[PDB]
């Protein structure tokens, strides 16, 4: 069975946690519970194709930056998560573009740029500047809500044909 080793990764507060657990338990996390580092395992169907989601979900805080070298080595592909209503997340993405391309040392990393919150009506960064910031890196950009729970299943299926399209 084919592993795929997903890492979700962004500014603390952008909905990282909100958008893994949404995926899998089917439910809304109100509470803001600052993550350090949780991994699931979970067996899905994509594309006819049985598989296994690897997800690490880490931590937004710059307290546990030292943390990010050994998962950006092993991760195959990122969730690049900002909020729709935090400029500095959508600024901060830059800084883990950047930290993944040199790890990895290679600008053809698996990853897609998800811009979260969206059923929220207080937006602060335009979907055009981020569709021409995902444009830039040349990767898919989708927007999602862990309330409502959507693009959610786009945005991990998304990034998993990128790692399946890489390879
Ligand atoms: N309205 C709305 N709120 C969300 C959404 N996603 C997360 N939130 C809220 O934002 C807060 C932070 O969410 P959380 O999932 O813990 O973010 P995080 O990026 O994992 C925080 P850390 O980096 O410290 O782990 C929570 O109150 C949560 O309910 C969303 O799509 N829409
Ligand atoms: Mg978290």
């Amino acid at each position: 069975m084919t592993e795929y080793k997903l890492v979700v990764v962004g500014a603390d507060g952008v909905g990282k946690s909100a958008l893994t657990i949404q995926l899998i338990q089917n439910h809304f996390v109100d509470e803001y519970d600052p993550t350090i580092e949780d991994s699931y395992r979970k067996q899905v169907v994509i594309d006819g194709e049985t598989c296994l989601l690897d997800i690490l979900d880490t931590a937004g805080q710059e307290e546990y930056s030292a943390m990010r070298d050994q998962y950006m080595r092993t991760g195959e592909g990122f969730l690049c998560v900002f909020a729709i209503n935090n400029t500095k997340s959508f600024e901060d993405i830059h800084h883990y573009r950047e930290q993944i391309k040199r790890v990895k040392d290679s600008e053809d990393v698996p990853m897609v740029l998800v811009g979260n919150k969206c059923d929220l009506p207080s937006r602060t960064v335009d979907t055009k500047q981020a569709q021409d910031l995902a444009r830039s890196y040349g990767i898919p950009f989708i927007e999602t809500s862990a309330k409502t729970r959507q693009g959610v299943d786009d945005a991990f299926y998304t990034l998993v044909r990128e790692i399946r399209k890489h390879k």
